[PDB]
């Protein structure tokens, strides 16, 4: 029998993600068709005008896809499943630039140059300036007595984050900021009037004044370690390090924030878990936090040949979307996947994707940034309470908090 949804519905519709998460209807499919058509009517399709996609919605056919990247494509339609709907496709095709929509062998060879920056040792050296900036912004939060949680506690340090990986100085960190913010959100009509396409232009010109500047003077930052070529001659070009901080720009910054707010979304909705937070402080929360949030609602594949995914047959040249969303909340994998619990231990949850050539580079980063953030609000403000509810992004695949009213005194 075929799903109860309404005719028409499109699990990649802005307006929906505007109001509310779609939990029940990822639930209906996961139930009655957890690989099911996603028809979109012409001019409706996000940016694609092949007639629809297939709707993952298991943990194992994300993960699944994700390990077959031989087949399933990042490059041939990039990985965002939806923008406006009348997008040229020469913008879509410009992001084959950045890592993520590449596939191998050119993404094989820039994943190795970054994994050269984003090294356990190299992301650990930012944990005590990225601790001390995090208790600054919990304390200058609270003094501030309420207000914009969004905005006064999730914003500043996934940022610092980016700037203090990088190494840009901090007279050039407000430039960053506006330029990572200028990237995401123009569908929703508080964004309306943003340019990532100018933005990302000035982003890699900028980048590349970084890297021909960081040549002469090598740091200990990740630039020195990226525009170096090693024995094989192997190194980021000027260009290549610009699309890559473009990516770092938008990469880093609202996902980890929506993963703060919706993480004390979660935390003022379950206060058992809150007390229990700031007595243990235990790091697995942020793993939790992460399959709440599911900052990124899904990422988009092609099939580059025939292929029987569970049953159903992918033909080559169909777009597959995979909901984290709803893989994050599967009940073959997880015990009570409606449960908020922050010592969920192990959490294999796809926020931050299926494992595979394209798993999340800076999953570590953001754990530590969403660990040290809640250490600091337990530290400052343990007994915050929202005054309102919180204003939703309207987006078809970003899973984000615009504003979040909160009394941080009680
Ligand atoms: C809560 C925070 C984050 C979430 C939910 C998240 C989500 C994801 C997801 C789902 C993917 C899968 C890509 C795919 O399979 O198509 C990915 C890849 C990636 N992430 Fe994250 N991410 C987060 C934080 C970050 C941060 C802080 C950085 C960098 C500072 C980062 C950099 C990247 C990059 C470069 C890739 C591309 C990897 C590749 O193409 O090989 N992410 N991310
Ligand atoms: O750079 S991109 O070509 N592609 C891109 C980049 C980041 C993201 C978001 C993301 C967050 C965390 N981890 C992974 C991803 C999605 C897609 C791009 C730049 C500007 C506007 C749209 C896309
Ligand atoms: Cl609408
Ligand atoms: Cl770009």
């Amino acid at each position: 029998p075929s799903p109860n949804l309404p005719p028409g519905f499109d699990f990649t519709d802005p307006a929906i993600y505007a109001e509310r998460l779609p939990v029940a209807e990822f639930a209906e499919l996961r139930s009655a068709a957890p690989i099911w058509w996603n028809g979109q009517d012409p001019g409706k399709g996000g940016g694609f005008h092949d007639g629809g996609f297939w709707a993952i919605t298991k943990l194992n056919d994300v993960k699944e896809i994700s390990r077959h990247s031989d087949v399933f494509s990042s490059y041939e339609n990039g990985v965002i499943p939806r923008f406006k709907n009348d997008i040229a496709r020469e913008d879509i095709e410009v992001q084959r630039f950045v890592m993520l929509n590449m596939d191998a062998p050119h993404h094989t060879r820039l994943r190795k140059i970054i994994s050269r920056g984003f090294t356990p040792r190299a992301v650990g050296r930012l944990h005590d300036e990225l601790q001390e900036r995090a208790q600054k912004i919990a304390a200058e939060a609270a003094a501030a007595g309420s207000g914009d949680f969004v905005e006064q506690v999730s914003c500043e340090l996934p940022l610092q984050a980016i700037a203090g990986l990088l190494g840009v100085p901090q007279e050039d960190r407000g430039k960053l900021f506006h330029w990572s913010n200028e990237m995401t959100g123009n569908e929703d009509p508080e964004y309306a009037h943003i340019d990532p396409k100018a933005s990302s232009a000035e982003l890699i010109g900028y980048a590349m004044k970084m890297a021909e500047e960081k040549a002469k003077n090598p740091a200990d930052d990740i630039v020195t370690q990226l525009i170096q070529a090693d024995i094989d001659g192997e190194k980021l070009s000027d260009d290549e390090f610009g699309f890559f901080v473009v990516m770092l720009a938008v990469a880093g910054n609202e996902t980890t924030r929506n993963s703060i707010t919706q993480g004390m979304m979660a935390f003022a909705e379950h206060p058992d878990q809150w007390e229990l937070y700031k007595k243990v402080r235990p790091e697995t929360a942020a793993d939790e936090i992460v399959r709440w949030a599911t900052p990124v609602t899904a990422f988009q594949r092609t099939a580059l040949r025939d292929y029987e995914l569970s049953g159903v047959q992918i033909k080559k040249g169909q777009r597959v979307v995979m909901f984290y969303r709803s893989a994050n909340f599967d009940e073959e994998v997880f015990q009570d996947p409606f449960t908020f619990n922050i010592l969920r231990n192990p959490n294999p949850h796809v926020g931050f994707g299926g494992t595979g050539a394209h798993y999340c580079i800076g999953a570590n980063l953001a754990r530590m940034t969403i660990n040290l953030i809640f250490n600091a609000v337990a530290d400052h403000m343990p007994d915050l309470k929202p005054i309102s509810a919180p204003e939703r992004l309207r987006s078809g695949w970003l899973n984000g908090i615009k504003h979040w009213q909160v009394d941080y005194t009680g």
